[PDB]
């Protein structure tokens, strides 16, 4: 039972009543931030409610009906509608339609399927009478010039292109967010029962609706959640059932904030905001070879152009791949506090750090502009931007992945490069090498650090072969005189943070033999905590045993292999599978990037050839171009060339023409021409593209490789007290 | 009394010490998001310790030492140096030297006083044994190809200029922050011995020295301070004295906020974002002839290019400006949701609204290209940027503002364009026009409303004379049967709010006569709010008249005209003052641009003489270029024109060249002549000068103005119950 109302406004303040027969009137529940104001001014006051929500309301799918009221805003609804939630009696109904308006993008679709949960599970008598409606959103925003239409359908679009003829071009975009129309644009596409386009939700069968519903909505259903994800995730993009509508949205916000905070793509190892980042740095000019930015530049653009979800998030991204001690291959360099293992959350503000990309981030971008990726619309259609990156290694297991969003985790270690690649030509040379194989190549994660990787061989291998499990690392130490010196954390352990940790022990009385803990860290010792003990006589092995156990100097790792593969579904992969399904792709990469060169290959040898018939009668070329107003038909029917090349040798400066020599025509002519006879038969010999593979892997494992940093070694297990 | 360690590190993981005879060993404060981990791999570990703090500490100047270990950062700065606050005992001393290390901008000087206030009135023994220092950081930053060069004065700096002689051009920046640094950079300017400013303060009088401090930071001095910043405002940018020290940062932290959030510029209104703003949209092209783009866009340019502050602050500020009912003339305009009165900090996300400059902000922007304006470095030196706008009127008085910054507010109304321009112009023409006199011209502010002014002219007058005052408005309703219906509301005042007002009132049956209120704005009715009463008898007034005593539908408003001047000092202003003052800034504006115009005529007609005797001899010149292979020597020596004018006679195509008439020629140069003639009396005789800036405000009201919106009414005060 909802608090009763007799005398007085329904939520004064915050509904904004009609004034209509109560079966003709329709209520608007929007998003207050994205469409508050509009939808207030959209609307017709003499038949149309609005009544505004900030966020998303919570999740009452398996909330109590005793229980739900608790809630404010689901109080709020209740009082609005005229229904107790759980009750079939509709005689106090206050609207003929409650009609949910939000946005086509991720958050509305989201706010979406939580409200239509609401109304399913609390007020089903009202949707099974008809009574709930989604006011749909357009699907296109069509560009004429200085005029903006919206298609709310398939239809609507074809109408709107085949009746507009003359000068313009029409550009047409994906819409996302009704907070980008103005109160006018609004009503006529959302608001106006002529013109809007209002679907009716079904409820259908009850109970396989709820089964549904349970699979999006319940805890106890994670991991019929996850298979689902893991079976229709590529798939995220009058009349409809409840069922069908939530699933789609739900679909679609799932796997945007998965790829957007969870899963990288196997392709590059990227999520959107840092490839946004890489690739808006690329067209910035950020090559290693030159001077960086502030990273304020960076962001700003990423923030104007690809990314525009807030300016910490972005920055916070690229800090992560500037660390030396995150990343093991940064993506990102330049001079500033990028912070430190002791905090790697506490470093200097955008506008005084400075960036440019990595030498290694050539291995993601060199081949960007040949012809390798594809492109879509940024977020406003106004520019182009990769889907992926034509990465060179595979840079997924490189530099790993961490990240959480709708229960789907993902946890991928760094690796070695030259391991890696070791283990990726053994995989292309032989499909069929086995996981053991493999882990002779790739024996362990590798870290930016020097510490040590303790977990045995079989349970490394368990990890590779599942994708999933565990390893443990310690921190590497000498003795000199009493003194235990360590130099060497585990990955992503804070030496302030053990220095607290055995503080603390020292205070509680349970270190006896140990005086003091020092920070000796500084330009001369990267790493150097120092603990001193009573004298030169005490068994530090022993000591440093007992922290092992006590302290993060020993720390444990989760892996969770993770990701989302070629064909757009998250899975968790082997490390053979991963570099198997790499292989893949880069094959698709290399063959593309041929093409391209090829086709350019092609277009100068017919610039040559038209070049050397000119060198062949120099002087009358020279004559042409002196006394003719109109040189190029006169080369062209004199020398039987074509436009193009004709313009080529026109293009020329007269010196430059003096200059040409036949020579050095005929050796650029040999020079492509065996260039292109091996791109052909690379082509079409599937056997001599791996060869080309292969031998570019390892030209690229030489360049940009380096030595493992964690050696793998077997300890003792650590013993406390 | 600090707590007492006699065992185990002291502040374990906060401080790293070192390992020292502690009078040779040097503490250094640091902050730790700018400088923490770079300062600790930049010190020398074996007589540098580090302590870093997570932003500022409070203000201690006026807690009492029995007080002032209740915070942390205190508690943990006294243990750090080993001293208790208010003890002259230093025997316990752990460091030789106490070192503040922080930025040269606002923050890093807030935060150096704030420790020297700590040091000065809780340790002064610490001072007076001269064992406080400042770590100065650079002045200059000097870029030489790749390099980066630091100069820590003014000697260093010629030292490195005159010392690389060679190709490239060094380019000189003025230094902002340690956390552009790394650790090496930082060593060397900041740390290592040999080569840091290191600088020695000193307590000096300890009564002057407390007395400089209570006006900086104690609260009842809060009058000195103001005048103190009214007096020094425009002054904000090996031994020193403390007060000295501390004033000049101090001063420079003030200035800098107070024109950040607080006063805008007299010249053109604006704050520094708010320029920022207006100019990267002016340079993104977004005139408001063209479409406009996502205001991500331009929030992007300005977070990478001008001001660097965080995303919110920057789209915030942009949405105030487009808010027609917010700015009184606004500065930007575009499709989306920019949010409403009822709550004008509900809106959309930047990626979804859209934004380009409005028509009015021509005004601003028009002639910045015209030799009008200053120009400063952005904050990293990469690009320049206006300091002032050149308004073609006093938009200080059309938009307003609010803010406060360090006790230091401002609140100036909006106010009609026109009947400011009409005070304005009678201010030009008599200096003497007297308070009353031009409250004739300029009677009120005038709102982005038609709700009403009811404050009486005589407070109206007080208000402009002094700068400061209160005014009132009242909503606007008629009556219609037994209804009230508001129709404009009290500027800044929401709808939603007034309704929730009303029906508290009626909850608390303090309103029986009223039986609904309901809000029934819409598309056709932009503010719509009806009062319900019991019949068409009862007395409407008398029940306005109560809800103008006890809610919003009557409100007041504070007026404080505080800005800074055109000699860079804050100030409040009476409205003659301001407009007097603004007169003599147009003056200044308007002669170089005319400046400017003459320049570009006086070249103009150089071509055009050029132009005039080629085509008297077009036949001869017409041969030359044909017939010779550098026709630019030729014509010079054979007409007797220079190579500039010659230059343009070979741009010209040889078909303009045949198209060349005389008559257009010879139009041209009289019309030119005679535009020069006007424009060098005008810059030779101040009174056309003054007829020159009177008729471009004359057009400029007509074109940009519009009738006053909020009606200064006479009112009988509201009575409530």
């Amino acid at each position: 039972e909802r608090k009763k109302i007799v005398s007085g406004p329904a939520l004064p303040g915050k509904l904004a009543d009609c004034v209509g027969t109560r079966e003709e009137s329709e209520l608007f529940i929007v998003e207050g931030d994205s469409a508050g104001g509009s939808a207030k001014q959209a609307r017709d006051k003499n038949f149309q409610a609005i009544m505004p929500i900030r966020g998303k309301i919570l999740n009452t799918w398996e909330v109590s009906s005793d229980e739900v009221l608790a809630s404010q805003e689901v109080h709020d609804i209740a009082i609005a509608i005229g229904v107790d939630p759980g009750s079939d009696d509709l005689s106090e109904l206050r609207y003929g339609k409650i009609c949910i308006l939000a946005d086509a993008d991720s958050d509305g679709l989201h706010i979406a399927t939580l409200l239509c949960a609401l109304f399913v599970k609390h007020f089903p008598a009202l949707v099974e009478e008809g009574h709930l409606y989604v006011a749909m959103p357009p699907l296109f925003r069509i560009d004429i010039g200085k005029d903006v239409h919206y298609a709310l359908d398939d239809e609507e679009l074809e109408t709107i292109l085949k009746n507009v003829k003359g000068n313009k071009n029409p550009q047409i975009t994906r819409f996302k967010g009704l907070g980008e129309m103005n109160a006018i644009q609004l009503r006529e596409t959302t608001m106006d029962p002529n013109t809007r386009r209002l679907v009716q939700l079904d409820l259908d069968d009850a109970h396989l609706t709820a089964g549904l519903l349970d699979k999006l909505l319940a805890k106890k259903r994670a991991a019929d959640r996850k298979q689902w994800l893991e079976q229709k995730g590529n798939l995220a993009d009058e009349n409809r059932s409840v069922a069908e509508f939530t699933e789609q949205a739900y679909l679609n916000y799932a796997m945007y904030v998965i790829m957007d905070r969870a899963l990288p793509h196997i392709s590059d190892g990227l999520k959107p905001v840092q490839r946004r980042i890489v690739y808006a740095m690329s067209e910035l000019g950020l090559k290693s070879s030159g001077k960086p930015k502030k990273s304020a530049r960076t962001v700003g653009d990423v923030l104007g152009k690809y990314h525009p979800h807030g300016d910490s998030a972005c920055y916070e991204a690229m800090v992560l791949m500037a660390q030396p001690f995150s990343y093991r291959y940064p993506l990102i360099e330049g001079q500033g506090n990028w912070g430190s293992p002791d905090d790697p959350k506490s470093f200097a503000a955008m506008r005084y750090t400075e960036a440019k990309l990595s030498a290694y981030s050539e291995l993601l971008l060199s081949e960007l502009g040949q012809g390798t990726s594809e492109w879509q619309d940024n977020f406003d259609g106004s520019l182009k931007e990769p889907i992926t990156l034509p990465a060179r290694v595979p840079n997924i297991l490189l530099n790993g992945t961490t990240g959480i969003a709708v229960g789907m985790a993902t946890d991928i270690p760094p690796h070695n490069l030259r391991e890696v690649v070791k283990g990726t030509i053994a995989l292309i040379r032989n499909p069929q090498t086995s996981d053991e194989k493999l882990a002779e190549y790739i024996p362990a994660p590798d870290l930016p650090t020097k510490a040590e990787i303790i977990t045995p061989p079989e349970e490394l291998l368990k990890i590779q072969t599942t994708g999933r499990g565990s390893y443990r690392m310690r921190a590497v130490y000498t003795i000199e005189k009493n003194e235990i010196v360590i130099t060497e954390l585990p990955y992503q352990v804070s030496g302030s943070k053990v220095i607290t940790q055995i503080a603390d022990q020292m205070q509680a009385k349970k270190l006896p033999l140990v005086v003091d803990v020092r920070d000796e860290s500084d330009h001369e010792n990267p790493t150097r905590l120092v603990i001193v003990l009573r004298s030169n006589r005490i068994d530090a092995e022993a000591v440093m045993s007992h922290l092992f156990a006590t302290t993060d100097l020993e720390s444990s790792y989760r892996v969770n292999l993770n990701m989302i593969g070629e064909d757009g579904r998250p899975q968790v992969k082997s490390i053979r599978r991963i570099l198997l399904e790499w292989i893949e792709i880069r094959k698709k990469t290399v063959t593309r990037r041929l093409q391209y060169h090829l086709n350019r290959i092609e277009k100068r040898l017919h610039i040559l050839a038209g070049l050397l018939i000119a060198y062949l009668d120099i002087d009358t070329v020279i004559r042409i171009i002196r006394e003719e107003d109109q040189p190029k038909p006169v080369l062209m029917e004199h020398f039987n060339i074509d436009e193009i090349q004709a313009e080529a040798i026109l293009e020329l400066k007269l010196r430059h023409l003096a200059k040409l020599e036949e020579m050095e025509i005929r050796h650029e002519q040999d020079e492509l021409s065996a260039k292109a006879a091996i791109i052909r038969e690379q082509l079409e010999n599937p056997e001599s593209l791996k060869n080309l593979i292969i031998s570019e892997l390892k030209e690229d494992a030489k360049k940009f490789g380096d030595e493992r940093r964690s050696p793998i070694v077997a300890r003792a297990e650590a013993v406390q007290i």
